[PDB]
């Protein structure tokens, strides 16, 4: 793995919560990683998730909560007919994106995810091959 | 395919990228602090190796406007270990060093500066003094 990015027992993690000044939202988390050559962590395994929790450890960084890769996201008539024919207005449909969902990681022992508002401050985690 | 980050000016036929650092006079900085600029953002001082690259720096004054200006590249002069010789000249053959000795000589005082006109000139001057700048990236890299 890279300098110094926790090693996947595969992927390679890279914590960053420098500090509650410098959170980003989920978006830019992962313009964040990507423009490293990678993207936001996704944990598919439990090993992959030892790993974060080591990082975690090695870096004294608990409690912090981490944006994690989890991202959420038409229209179906209830009768079951498909949509074979639409009238929308002029921008419609709209409201189902005033907001989205993304899912942080709570950095303890139970490791476990949350979603919350997408454009939350958050510490994030990044993962490079 | 590697491609050349959120413009800079692209070397067609090789892997590097340019950009131009000229925020004023005010903005000017030394080749040392010029190099960790460039390489924070994940490049590092801009080199000429070759006709098409200066080419693509040139082209890259002229869109800007950045005539006449002198900009600070990644020559630097680093004092080759062979480099010493007896007082009429001649190589030194037997050596004595102390232990790790020679070693003043490696002070890195003298660096390369790019002359923004058409002639696309270099002049060696002293690393301290305060310059534009240009660095680069390799494609495929993102700043
Ligand atoms: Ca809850
Ligand atoms: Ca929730
Ligand atoms: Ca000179």
């Amino acid at each position: 793995c890279p300098e110094d990015w926790g090693a996947s027992s595969s992927l390679c993690f890279k914590l960053y919560a420098k500090g509650k000044h410098e959170k980003k939202t989920w978006f830019e988390s992962r313009d964040f990683c990507r423009a490293l050559g990678g993207d936001l962590a996704s944990i598919n395994n439990k090993e992959e998730q030892q790993t974060i929790w080591r990082l975690i450890t090695a870096s004294g960084s608990y409690h912090k909560l981490f944006w994690l890769g989890l991202t959420y996201g038409g229209f179906t008539w209830s009768d079951g007919s498909p949509v074979s024919y639409e009238n929308w207005a002029y921008g419609e449909p709209n409201n189902y994106q005033n907001v989205e969902y993304c899912g942080e990681l709570k950095g303890d022992p139970t490791m476990s995810w949350n979603d919350i508002n997408c454009e939350h401050l958050n510490n994030w985690i990044c993962q490079i091959q």
